[PDB]
């Protein structure tokens, strides 16, 4: 139905598998998730309108983790390149690492006290999960879908 993706038909880094398993299942107010329950991204138009959570979690990439990650998460000389890191880690994996960071020399920061950055956790998650499922190329998302009232009230709240 509505909840079906309509990507790039010149598309050419999807990773079939990844995709499948990040396919809409449940819509919740502009969030959608998987048929597992947790977070996904929702492409329209032929690869160029992107849901709610993929834009914004595009930008707070680019703001607070793209210094050592790179670009369109492509990784860098100190990083990895969490395009390929979403295709492993699941969505509380992603969330545990993100919240109490990792080390090996090697260290990620634990962000869990950054509310700046846990309260937009998922739409970091549905970003970088696009990006594995080669769903999204390395663009900035243009048009998008508009900002749901339950993302504004919550934060509100977790800020
Ligand atoms: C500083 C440099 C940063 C910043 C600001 C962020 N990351 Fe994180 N990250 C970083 C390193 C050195 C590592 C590797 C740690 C190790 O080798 O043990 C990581 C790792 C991750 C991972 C897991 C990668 C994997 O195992 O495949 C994730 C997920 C991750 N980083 C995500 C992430 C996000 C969402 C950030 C947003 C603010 C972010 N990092 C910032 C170094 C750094």
């Amino acid at each position: 139905p509505e909840l079906a993706n309509k990507l790039d038909p010149n598309a050419k880094e999807i990773d079939e598998p990844v995709l499948k398993a990040a396919t809409a299942a449940k819509e919740e107010d502009g969030k959608y998730f998987d048929k597992d329950g947790h977070p996904t991204f929702h492409i329209t138009n032929d690869g160029k309108k992107v849901d709610w959570f993929t834009y914004s979690g595009y930008r707070r990439y680019h703001a607070e983790c793209h210094v050592c990650h790179g670009p369109d998460g492509m990784g860098s000389t100190y990083a990895p390149a969490l395009k390929d890191s979403l295709k492993r880690l699941s969505y509380e994996e992603f969330y545990g690492i993100l919240a109490g960071g990792k080390q090996e020399n090697q260290v990620m920061p634990a962000f869990g006290d950054n509310k700046n950055v846990m309260c937009y956790a998922n739409d970091l998650y549905v970003y970088l999960r696009a990006r594995a499922a080669g769903a999204w190329g390395r663009a900035r998302p243009g048009e998008k879908e508009d900002k749901p009232e339950s993302a504004k009230t919550v934060e509100k709240e977790c800020l």
